[PDB]
């Protein structure tokens, strides 16, 4: 009767914004109700696979255990460097729009939408202009072999640290830098202790929303259409929020601190960085093999 929807984050976060806008559209255009579940509220991917949940929002990067190839988004420069062309990419990419749903299908999930949450931004105690600037810098990222490899290849020393300890580790010098979307940078106030921002353009934290396949396929052709329409709605709304949360975050960071610097890379500096990417692709294929090869190939085709 009621539809169960779980995501990875807390209220107000991007995935929750997408979720609520999805819930909104369904309830505004039907009698169905979407029961949302934020983090911890269920004790989740396996649940959706088993039909216990109907909808789930989980980032392909943290789905390595069920779908190794889903981690592909952690390869630096996998996708275009500018916000405009990445959006073009999510729209036209045969890899995103045709291959990926196949991968989730093999695990009993109807893939509804993949979307960028925002551009990765590096903060450090110095401005970063070349790979060499990463040398001897203990960088904290989200935990994944591909994220550590990106920075191992950049010259840096990957340094694990629970999220809630990241601020204090930047202050003490336990770490010298980290990467996060500008809005987590602003909101966490990381710029207060790590004032130099660099837009490297190498990563876009990509997430994904899907349904139980048996559930989705058991839906009337009208309900299937409703879900698709609701996902499209959640997508457009979410994209605009992201663009707008970005600039608002960049602005209020500058409103808060006079020590914050912003470094952006020209076409040629970025190129120096892309030369390091193959080391990460290899690590990706080492982890995923022939399926990874299949996926990675489409992604390279699509970027051309
Ligand atoms: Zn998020
Ligand atoms: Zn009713
Ligand atoms: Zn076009
Ligand atoms: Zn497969
Ligand atoms: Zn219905
Ligand atoms: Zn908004
Ligand atoms: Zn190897």
């Amino acid at each position: 009767d009621n539809w169960r929807y779980a995501h990875e984050e807390y209220e107000g976060d991007v995935q929750d914004v997408f979720a609520q806008a999805f819930k909104g559209y369904v309830e505004d255009n039907s009698d169905h109700t979407v029961q949302v579940y934020r983090f911890g509220e269920l004790g989740i991917m396996e649940q959706t696979q088993n039909g216990i949940l109907q909808f789930v929002n989980q980032s392909p990067g943290f789905t390595g255990s069920l779908i190794p190839s889903a981690q592909i988004f952690f390869i630096p420069y996998l996708m275009p460097t500018d916000m405009d062309t990445v959006l073009e990419f999510f729209d036209e990419s045969k890899a995103i729009n045709e291959m990926f749903p196949k991968l989730y299908a093999e695990h009993g999930l109807e893939l509804l939408k993949m979307y960028p949450e925002g551009e990765m931004v590096v903060t450090a105690d110095e401005p970063i202009t070349s790979p060499e600037d990463f040398d001897n810098k203990k960088i904290r990222t989200m935990t994944n072999p591909l994220l550590a490899e990106t920075y191992k290849a950049f010259g840096a020393t990957p340094t694990p640290l629970p999220w809630g300890e990241v601020y204090g580790g930047l202050q003490t010098g336990i770490i010298d830098g980290q990467e996060n979307p500008i809005f987590w940078i602003e909101s966490g106030g990381l710029y207060e202790v790590s004032p130099n921002l660099t837009f490297t353009s190498h990563g876009w934290f990509t997430t994904a929303m899907m349904a139980n396949q048996d559930f989705y396929e058991g839906l009337s052709e009208e309900d299937q259409q409703l879900v698709q329409d609701a996902a499209d709605a959640a997508y457009d709304h979410t994209i605009e929020h992201i663009k707008g949360l970005s600039e608002e975050s960049l602005e209020k960071i500058k409103a808060a601190s006079d020590e914050v610097t912003v470094t952006r890379l020209n076409d040629e500096q970025i190129q120096a960085f892309k030369e390091r990417a193959p080391q990460v692709e290899e690590k990706f294929i080492e982890m995923t093999g022939e399926q990874g090869q299949e996926l990675l190939d489409q992604f390279k085709a699509d970027l051309k």
